[PDB]
């Protein structure tokens, strides 16, 4: 009698099935798309969290082949200054994420507040590569219509909308002109969205439903939340993510506002390379479309 | 070979799927029905437990937009006096639950003992709004026939019967003239009904089976038991409850026989509003009929 | 590809669904059959364990309306003496289990060793009511052929065979002339049969498969193992057991070789009566055939 | 939308169903095949781990009726010397595993490194019985083509390939000429393959898929990983393993590079014999093909 749409799976419900392989971890390609217009050399994004991404950590992420999204828990002028610091950082890093001018890539988050138009303007004038319209509920008037507005007003900036967890949301963001979507609503066990609101979609099913909805559109999806180990990251990719956002795991690093960020990155990319080796996936498109899961009981 | 009627789900088996939303938590309507004849401004009832609801806590609940049910672990004259204190409390509280005379609403519990007729009479003469015929097993001769008797003898009082957990019980209460039913048998893990008697129905399935049985009748159902966080409350509503009863969570408050009851109420209603925001539900009827669950493994 | 016969359920996988009731716990009948020829006033048997049942505890069990099975971890002459002590105990206990001569009922266990014929003879000459051919694996030549032999050689004694856990075993025991079968192989989580041999059948499915196989034969089944609380006992009955054997739970009692056995009995029968009240079962035959389970996730 | 091939089961998801038995633990036969050409008197292999198998432990294993695989975390000349020590050990042990010359059997592991050809040559010249081409991912060019090469270059040595976990891998190894395959990828909960790479197949399903793929070929499979108790071992056999590899459980023994290895062996074989007794399996071929599982919830 309950209105149950499906059974939904998280990282711990599934394992990657090994497949034939002739490719070594060190030899696979980790190149992917952050957005329609933006490629990354590794599928790794740092979160728009005030304990995680400002200019220093965003610089390190771009140098590694990923990208940082500058958080929006600060003033407009501070946020544009963080963006400028990244875009002016003078560049040893053959993998760096860079724009057509050879400047490091950066993103910046915006919300739905009264200040959003002015914020987007200052960030775009500062040379931002991507504006991330980023709330706890991306399938909402505030997010979608803001994504529509950025796309129509600043047509040479990339726009990401999130956070979403359903096929329907992905399409509503695609129709608004989103160049990528970010996936993750209540993705961890015992996070405050589940406890407080009773709301959430287990992340492996969320990513897969959104990947299926977006197939053939050219719109990438970013998996944000619920990743604890590098094996989770591999699972997110096989479920259809184009890259993965990490937040609190980077929060203790030198670069954040325990050690170098580099170590953490290399360990995360190490496990992913291992998982590509096990599944026989030579590049990210193979990893996203070919390996299969087994479902497990957790016994 | 076992006589298993179904697999049944509790709060932890399910999450609310976010849906399109243009409504903010602060803007949704929490208006609902306690019974056929009685509306509440918030879907919240305090339990007929001797550590929870007497006149002081019942007053606070009515002022908040809900209602208190005075417990029956006391004498008949004490219980009527508790009711009178509520009905005479002189009323800053625009949400108050009130009768057609502007007096705060109150309920009172009765059992099946030899004293029930006299108890119901004293409570009705004291101006009670609702009589709650309330045992550990509402699908029983003692409860149903007592509900029939109150309805036939005092036709201007509202009557609730409980506790039940099945479609069949809901109908048997509806046929007896019940103006609402209360749902909850063995609703928590490791509660004494499960340990001692082996008896229970997981609460999300219980509420849904009873909501389905009652559809189109105009008879509301109250979810009583197994709610630990405000997210559980939201889930109870989506499963079809019209409001939710809380007991031990209020037991430490100033008003009960750690802080003000108000804080607890506002936090509980806060999470519900958040969950209505996430699901795009502007009012309680939307919340009860439109949002969907995903089933989770608990991995 | 695995040879999986079914998914099998234990006590914690299921709950009793409340049903219509007009019967109070105190008013239900607990009368049942231990065997074809032997009735008990309560469905409770004490185990043939050297820490549980000798003459003193067997006497108390019979006085309560159940029966004790004297354990076989002792000499033949000691075991016959334990039986004689019970049969001569002079009988305040209106519920007592008694034979056609007014003597308390007793059972005694035998194994498969070289001494079995002589043991059965001494026990029968001592006036035993039931011989329990009792090993860790009742579906075996040693048990079945011993049951056949007792039935053919001492046709005026009742014979129970165990322990079994399948339809096929029940039938093989019925064909050998067994007057009842005892059910329970690897019935607890983390018991030594599961850890050491990897062998076991969850007890709710075991009881149901054996009850289904025995339907219409007049052969009762005794549920032995995995019962921790009185609610488990109720579940065993609904799954089709005619009575239930308890071992280590009685091991600390005065009567065993923390308090009086009586307290434990009354608490166990209290929960069962409560469960009969909840399900509307006036007697044991109703309890075994009418109430239904819901399956639960354990979330 | 997820690419889930199946639900897959580990040891804790299943129990052996007892079946009719007239055979005692002590009387069953534990004779089996390690490879096409090699029989063992017990289905037990010690792992190619640097804390487990060198000449002393390999000698003890062969004397017990099993076999040791000498680990490859050492130099080529050291490994051939370990093999020679086993082949020259002068032989009280009626169960010993021996070649056609009366010398104890031994195996040795090789990897995929540049040194493999020279390693295989030295080991074969030292009189090795079986070469185990042994990596973390046997379904790979490095393993399969190395198995092909050993078979084509040294046609009088037995070759095992591993580790694998799928029907497809088993066949690819069979086609390369493998005389047996070794099964086990991410077989334990929380092992580093699952945490780091997100990769694994629950071991009962792995063994069954590989056994089904290999049926009628004459190629045995060895279950390697995830066995904690002797009951797990029995389950591995019923799922279709011909024998079972143990590693860290032997790591504390006298013979390894807490007590005698013998005790551990006898306890492991004790539980297996018990499980054969329960299921009525007189020999290993009966155990692999006849007993059935029940699936359990872990409640
Ligand atoms: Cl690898
Ligand atoms: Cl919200
Ligand atoms: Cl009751
Ligand atoms: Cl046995």
């Amino acid at each position: 009698m309950l209105r149950i749409s499906q059974e939904a799976l998280t990282f711990d419900d599934v394992l990657l099935i090994p497949g034939y392989s002739e490719v070594l971890p060190k030899d696979v390609s980790l190149k992917t798309r952050l957005t329609r217009g933006i490629e990354l050399n590794i599928p790794l994004v740092s979160a728009a969290m005030d304990t995680v991404t400002e200019a220093r950590l965003a610089i390190a992420m771009a140098q590694e082949g990923g990208i940082g999204i500058i958080h929006k828990n600060m003033g407009i002028e501070q946020q544009a200054a963080e963006v400028r610091k990244v875009k002016k950082h003078e560049t040893t890093y053959p993998l760096a994420s860079k724009d057509e001018q050879g400047r490091l890539r950066v993103g910046a988050a915006v919300g739905t507040g009264a200040d959003t138009g002015e914020r987007v303007a200052a960030l775009v004038a500062a040379g931002v590569d991507v504006v991330v319209v980023d709330t706890a509920h991306g399938h909402s008037k505030g997010v979608i219509e803001r994504v529509r507005w950025v796309k129509q007003t600043f047509p040479d900036v990339q726009v990401i909308g999130g956070n979403i967890a359903t096929a329907e949301a992905a399409k509503a963001l695609a129709e608004a002109g989103a160049d990528a979507v970010k996936v993750g609503i209540g993705p961890g066990s015992i996070c405050t969205t589940r406890i407080v609101a009773g709301v959430g979609v287990p992340q492996i099913s969320a990513i897969a439903n959104v990947a299926a909805a977006l197939e053939g559109t050219g719109v990438p999806l970013i998996a944000d939340g619920g990743i604890r180990f590098s094996g989770d990251l591999a699972k997110a990719m096989v479920a259809g993510a184009y890259c993965v956002m990490m937040g609190s795991m980077f929060a203790g690093t030198e670069e954040a506002p325990k050690g170098a960020l580099s170590a953490i990155v290399h360990q995360l990319m190490g496990g992913l390379r291992a998982a590509m080796g096990y599944t026989g996936s030579a590049d990210i498109q193979q990893m996203r479309t070919q390996p299969q899961f087994v479902r497990i009981t957790g016994a």
